[PDB]
């Protein structure tokens, strides 16, 4: 098999999202910029390492790449590559805007092409099955569009960012009904339970992208999106003993994107003097959870239970 | 069997919602306050009686309470207790704001805890079934959140109200697709047909809550929500001969919450000089339907066909 | 059988939508009004011819009319009659406002009555099946409401237009999830594949209607709706070789409504100086695609492959 699962890209993805969330606290806290820089450098290094590993996979393990691309459930994890590329471009924008824009456009084109080629291929039917309705499907259709929208808004293309954000939002509210229904009826296998954290992702990623696009203005839509995000967060907090029934694993980094987007939206809300206490709680909770995830990953690395 | 089904809480729920709807007409019509006071007193008395009966059930009939709580379909009717508590707090706010705040917070915490503990256990799967996709599922996930949002907005917590309202709105949008697909596909048994009136609830409850949070401002969203609510109302008016195929019963009070929320939104729209004729029609229709429901309940009581 | 399928009403429907889209360019170009007049006249003549044919069907082929009305999948194509009537009224409004108002109201009442009588009758269940979840279901529930909203906004009833538009929008958001899940799971048989173009319709019809009611003001909602519409357009562009696997046919006119609504929204966006390049591309693409559809229809007519 391949040592690096394609789902391990959630490590740099979550770290970069948290780096951006901290970066938004540049003014109110002098060390916020330093924390953002450290997180961004770590995420960029991890992303470079994983990109090299995946290039090696393509060069010498193309059979596995084809198998995961054509699978109706495993294909959605290939969408983490463009998402993490766009997040790394967002990080680099603070240093070299040209390289940041190049990375952002590469990731946006890649994710849009992947969604067009593969997500639309499912409509042909036959390959997708009722048991393939997993939370990971958010990555190509929802998370990618929100990340591209936020990145484009960072570059100044606010109308294109609005287009991408709306595509992602409508795809999210169009897919989540059937996903939650499947979860209610058909449960979820222990190996796929760790991906339940992606359910927390869209609600907070949407508000983060919206606040990025509209210059951090806390409209009614942002409050509504936090309402749903906090409902989802409570639901998943209740289910966490069930999610980790088989034990801790690197698959829990799926919660990282949702937690980091929650932190980013918390900074945006705090800047707006809206629900300051709830914003502080959300930011602290996201940071603590991602820190626990980092500690778990370090423990796995020391123990050797990280690579496959 | 207990003489009081948990679904009988829709009587005080509908009466209190109608009381608030009338209360919103305090200034325009001198006897609107008197009608609101009468309806609120009746709803509060009925709610106190039902709370005492349910406490008796918990004390001496806890087996039935456990059975209904663990049932994937009957659990949703326990969400009527916090909803009615919050509505009674809304009523009492006109007299004793402290007791009203206590009741509203108790109901909000109770419904949020119930949704976290039970509506999220369904995602584990195996207990919820495709045949359990009933309109009553709106009560814990949707109706409770909207009622809590409106109640909090009544206390002055407009941002927290916005959070709760958004949670309820997105939960409604996420659940209704599968519910309507099930209704189209698998029909609905005569015993559960009376609960079809809960389909009318979310569309009008959402607009009522929205007009409560935003100071009764008739935005585009309120007009959209009435559009869908009236589409649903026509759909259910066509189906009413089918809904009462086996005859009238106390289960028809499910329509009461939707009708009362329609009346409340009608008052809000009339105050805004938006669709005044439609608002008058909606208010009169809601009042007449709830009066017919009250007459039916009184006839059942006199006939002795009310308690089980 | 009867020579004219009920789905052939998409020819006048698409032509009239394109005529309105061009008419919106009256001021910018001198010949935009001439093109709009030509398209509207052709659409009106075709609609009159098809109305006469359908009246003949009702008089002497009522068995087929009843069979298609009671069919859970074929009933949705009867909604093309009121939709095309409302579009023809919109066209005529530029010449004789009284006849335009009469036609618009006739179509609105007809489509609302059809939706109430038939779309709500499906909730009884037992006739609708999981394999009847076809894209054509958008016509009675979604497309009709959007067209009615646009037509009413044309007459000056902007609040009633908002009601209808919201009804259509929420109906679309509520139906699309299960439709796309069915498409992913099952597979539109070749004879029903041509109707896949109706998936492109709601996203752009919604934004066209919204820009009609709100005086062509490009708001965040319009940008979001284009985001989803372009995602859908790319998805269907990828699938087009699969959609026409068995060859081109008159069923491809289902794409006509979506393309014409895209052109209309493109004109509205261009007027607002929002994404002018994307607006130009969308308008040109819609016109070229509808022109190709017209050429295909003319070739079918010359080849004698149009009527059954």
């Amino acid at each position: 098999p391949f040592p690096l699962p394609t789902g391990y890209f959630g490590i740099p993805l979550g770290l970069a999202a948290l780096s951006l969330a901290w970066f938004h606290l540049e003014n109110l806290f002098p060390a916020a910029r330093m924390v953002s820089d450290v997180l961004g450098i770590v995420a960029s290094a991890v992303w470079i390492l994983f990109i090299l590993m995946y290039a090696y996979k393509l060069r010498y393990y193309f059979e596995e790449v084809r198998a995961e691309y054509h699978s109706p459930v495993r294909f959605s994890f290939i969408a983490l590559i463009p998402i993490t590329t766009m997040l790394v471009g967002d990080i680099l924008y603070r240093w070299n805007p040209l390289i940041a824009e190049v990375l952002i456009w590469i990731g946006t084109i890649g994710q849009l092409l992947f969604s067009t080629l593969r997500v639309s291929e499912l409509w042909q039917g036959g390959v997708f099955e009722q048991k393939s309705t997993h939370p990971s499907f958010y990555l190509p259709a929802v998370a990618a569009n929100f990340t591209s929208a936020s990145s484009l808004a960072l570059l100044g293309y606010h109308d294109l960012g609005y287009l991408f954000f709306g595509a992602g939002m409508i795809a999210w509210i169009i897919f989540e009904p059937v996903l939650l229904q499947h979860l209610r009826i058909s449960s979820l296998e222990p190996q796929f339970r760790a991906t339940m954290g992606i359910v927390l992702a869209p609600a907070f990623v949407c508000v983060s992208a919206y606040l990025s696009i509209n210059h951090g203005e806390v409209d009614t839509l942002a409050k509504i999106l936090w309402g749903y995000g906090f409902l989802q967060l409570f639901f998943l907090l209740r289910l966490f003993p069930w999610i980790v029934e088989k034990g801790l694993n690197i698959g829990l980094w799926a919660f990282s994107f949702g937690l980091a987007s929650m932190a980013n939206s918390a900074t945006a809300f705090y800047h707006g003097n809206v629900l300051q206490g709830v914003s502080i709680f959300a930011f602290v909770f996201s940071n603590v959870m991602i820190g626990l995830l980092v500690l778990m990953t370090i423990y796995k690395l020391t123990k050797g239970q990280f690579f496959l």
